[PDB]
């Protein structure tokens, strides 16, 4: 054994012991219990910086530890490589996004190779390749043709710098995603997922998620925004229903999430274009002037009508009024009124003069008609409600419900938030749409035999429009129904497709008969461990589960849930600087923030490997702060990291300077001095700190602690006796296996000086319970 620490000596050589041994290439094996820890893929969007390699360093640290505890694991790394991250990087840098993207990922590798992750790479895969992208292209195409997936014109969110439409999860605070621009809305077709059908099962199976933090499941809660509300029908009275036809001539019907109020309702309010408006405006110009004033374009202003409804509950003949702020297309293209209770419905009768009932009460204050107070749903009872009187709103709104539906008046209606997906993006680096349009067929599904719809890769975007239809050598073709000239479509697929079912792929990557194959999905079933950044709660890790549903319903796999464990780990945060943004090893100071290539104040692993090691930079980030805290990069943290494991060097070297290696203790410890069991109980005290760390805590900060305390406890010992060399090197056995799944390069090399067997299969250390009685 070297005197000196030199991780340029021993990590190469451990990983190239590892690689022989194949021990991260994992096969379907029925005799392991199968263990899928995944961390986030990257986008090759640049350098991978010391944020991912925390994010990918805690994935390792539990795969290493599943394995040392005798599971099949399988942790697998990919590339994310199509859409607006590798392409906006390419063209700043005038490289062909194709072009740029492959050298990035190669680069990326190297990276990840260099800091020793136990990775199948066996199962890696690259999103842009059309032996991935076939597959969710035919995916689409089946969903397609069940309407699923749809093409519909309508109102959609445009970044006017990326030039592209984004979905609704992709506009944070009203800009786009990776430009920061102020979105714009336009008039422009897209092609849809129906996320709104899986809307109920994505909210409730939610529950099931018991080792998701409570947080992102809150956020997924909100964004789909179930209200439980309830649509009303308004007979209209006999003495006001000329001029109307249909279900108009019948009835009024409105959707309200406050049925408990519907005792409440003073007057009703129509938009302009409801054929209630119409008919009373064809003998009146009163309400001809405001209904073009209305068509025309916020203040709420109305206008009476003469029309009168009856209001199902008690008989009350409530006004219709034509008002401003009822949109059409906007569900029934009417609403009920209770003032009382609606801060907006208070201000229109309060400047209309129009009614106020009271129908809720909160404990014991008074109701002034004519001053607003401060609309509560959990705490209130229902007044002036006849056999209402009395009910909470959970109870009036069933009992209104039944009330209702007794008199085919109404019936409870559950709304979302949450609209359908738009994925078609007006960009050439993605996924082509597999539609091609037909003058006479239409918008046709491209054959599944024909699939893929390959992208061309010689292409270099000029920044201004989609390339793709810029190109008849691409959008040229014949329609597949009947043969005649037709034309590609030439949108893409948003990025997001591919990261809603790469964690499938990895299951069997080079499956060339369909997503995954049966026998994979079977063995694997779900991802066991997900790791990856909040910044994905609405996004991504709502999608990834509408996609998991949607290939379960088409038979392709057989769980619900994508991801059972969601680690969140904290952001690695450096200080930045503008001018523009500097790095910090080469003007403004714009303060301590992520450490994010669109900042431009990545650390490199490489460079730190090269100057420190690749165990040093694990170390520091497991040891820096617990996982889900954030994390501030720091030299003095960096050397603080590299004198540990110089301490762990020295302490072995030294160790095994005075008489080499014996076999370590074990046994009935009666006859052991007082010292030397207090070590043993110090030992076995930090394997269970340890384990329970590792497993069950997933806090790796503390772990690190607990072997430094028994580091320490061990040079208070004296070990010199023969007895005490028994004792320091089990001790010695156990804190390089301890922390194996931290830093594997120097406790692979420590442990091949101490034991001649191989460090992986004696396993995990085992917490010895006689060692943790205490003296008399
Ligand atoms: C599943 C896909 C949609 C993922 C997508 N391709 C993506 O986000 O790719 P991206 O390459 O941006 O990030 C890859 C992973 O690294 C984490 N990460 C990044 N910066 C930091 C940081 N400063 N501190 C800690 N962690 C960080 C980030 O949260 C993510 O889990
Ligand atoms: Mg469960
Ligand atoms: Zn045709």
């Amino acid at each position: 054994m070297q005197e000196h620490y030199q991780p340029a000596a021993i990590e190469p050589a451990a990983q190239k012991k590892w690689d022989d041994a194949r021990i991260s290439n994992v096969s379907e094996d029925a005799s392991k219990p199968k263990y899928y820890c995944l961390s986030m893929f990257p986008y090759p969007s640049g350098k991978l910086h010391m944020g991912h390699v925390r994010n990918y360093t805690i994935g390792d640290v539990l795969s290493r530890f599943k394995l040392l505890n005798g599971f099949n694991v399988m942790q697998p790394m990919g590339w994310d490589a199509f859409g607006m991250p590798a392409e906006n990087a390419a063209m700043k840098n005038n490289v062909a996004p194709a072009a740029w993207t492959y050298d990035n990922i190669e680069y990326m590798k190297t990276q990840l190779k260099s800091l020793g992750f136990a990775v199948d790479w066996e199962r890696e895969v690259a999103t842009c390749k059309p032996e991935y992208y076939r597959w969710e292209q035919w995916l689409f195409t089946k969903l397609f043709e069940k309407g699923i997936v749809y093409r519909k014109n309508g109102t959609v969110n445009w970044d006017p710098v990326d030039q592209t439409v984004l979905a609704n999860e992709q506009v944070i605070d009203g800009r786009g995603w990776r430009s920061g621009a102020l979105i714009e809305k336009r008039e422009i077709p897209m092609y849809y997922f129906k996320i709104t059908d899986y809307a109920e099962e994505l909210l409730n199976d939610l529950d099931k998620l018991e080792h998701w933090p409570e947080q992102v499941k809150t956020m997924q809660r909100n964004w789909i925004g179930k209200s439980r509300g309830m649509t009303v029908r308004f007979a209209v009275s006999d003495d006001s229903k000329q001029g109307l036809e249909g279900d108009y001539a019948k009835f009024l019907q409105v959707y309200t999430t406050r049925p408990d109020t519907l005792m409440g309702a003073t007057y009703v309010a129509v938009a302009a274009e409801h054929p209630l408006a119409t008919a009373a405006a064809a003998d009146k110009p009163e309400l001809q002037a405001f209904i073009a004033e209305c068509k025309a374009g916020m203040e709420k202003k109305g206008v009476p009508t003469g029309r009168y409804v009856v209001n199902p509950l008690n008989g009350d003949k409530l006004e219709v009024w034509i008002a401003n702020y009822v949109l059409w297309g906007y569900g029934d293209g009417a609403v009920m009124a209770v003032p009382a209770h609606d801060e907006r419905d208070f201000e229109f009768a309060a400047k209309y003069n129009l009614p106020k009932k009271q129908v809720i009460a909160v404990g014991d204050n008074a109701f002034d008609a004519n001053r607003w107070q401060e609309g509560d749903k959990e705490n209130g009872v229902l007044v002036n409600s006849g056999d209402l009187d009395g009910l909470d709103f959970q109870t009036a709104f069933d009992a209104v419900a039944a009330k209702l539906q007794s008199q085919g008046a109404g019936e409870p209606k559950t709304q979302y938030r949450l609209r359908d997906w738009g994925i078609s993006r007006q960009r050439y680096w993605g996924c082509p749409i597999p539609i091609v349009h037909c003058e006479k067929c239409g918008n046709v599904p491209v054959p599944a035999d024909q699939l893929p719809v390959v992208l061309p890769e010689n292409v270099v975007p000029d920044g201004m429009g989609s390339p793709l239809a810029k190109m008849p050598e691409f959008y040229e073709t014949s329609c597949p129904c009947c043969g005649g000239a037709a034309k590609r479509e030439t949108d893409t697929m948003d990025t997001f497709i591919e990261s809603s079912w790469y964690f499938f792929r990895y299951m069997s990557p080079k499956f060339s008969d369909g997503m995954v194959s049966a026998e994979s999905a079977k063995y694997w079933g779900a991802v066991d461990q997900y790791i990856g950044g909040i910044e994905h709660a609405i996004a991504h890790l709502l999608y990834a589960r509408f996609f998991t549903k949607l290939m379960r319903d088409e038979g392709l796999v057989n769980v619900d849930e994508p991801f059972e464990r969601l680690l969140t780990q904290g952001m690695v945060v450096c200080e930045t600087y503008y001018r523009d943004w500097i790095n910090p090893a080469d003007v403004v100071i714009s303060g301590t923030e992520k450490m994010s290539k669109s900042k431009n104040n990545g650390v490199d692993p490489q460079e730190l490997i090269n100057a420190y090691g690749a165990d040093t930079a694990r170390l520091f980030m497991m040891f820096a702060a617990p996982p889900e805290q954030s994390l501030e990069w720091s030299d003095s943290g960096v050397e603080g990291a590299h004198r540990f494991l110089r301490r762990l060097w020295r302490t072995v070297y030294e160790y095994l300077k005075q008489g080499g290696a014996v076999k370590a203790f074990a046994g009935n410890q009666d006859g052991l001095s007082k010292e030397l069991k207090d070590l043993r109980h110090k030992l076995h005290s930090t394997t269970a700190k340890v384990s329970d760390d590792y497993g069950r805590r997933q806090q790796f900060n503390t772990a690190i602690a607990a072997v430094m305390e028994l580091l320490n406890q061990y040079d208070k010992t004296d070990t010199g006796s023969e007895q005490g060399r028994a004792v320091a090197q089990e001790v010695l056995e156990a804190a390089v296996r301890l922390l194996w799944p931290i830093v594997p390069h120097i406790c692979e090399t420590l442990w091949s000086e101490l034991n001649g067997a191989k460090l992986w299969e004696a396993g995990w250390p085992t917490v010895d319970e006689a060692a943790l009685v205490k003296s008399e």
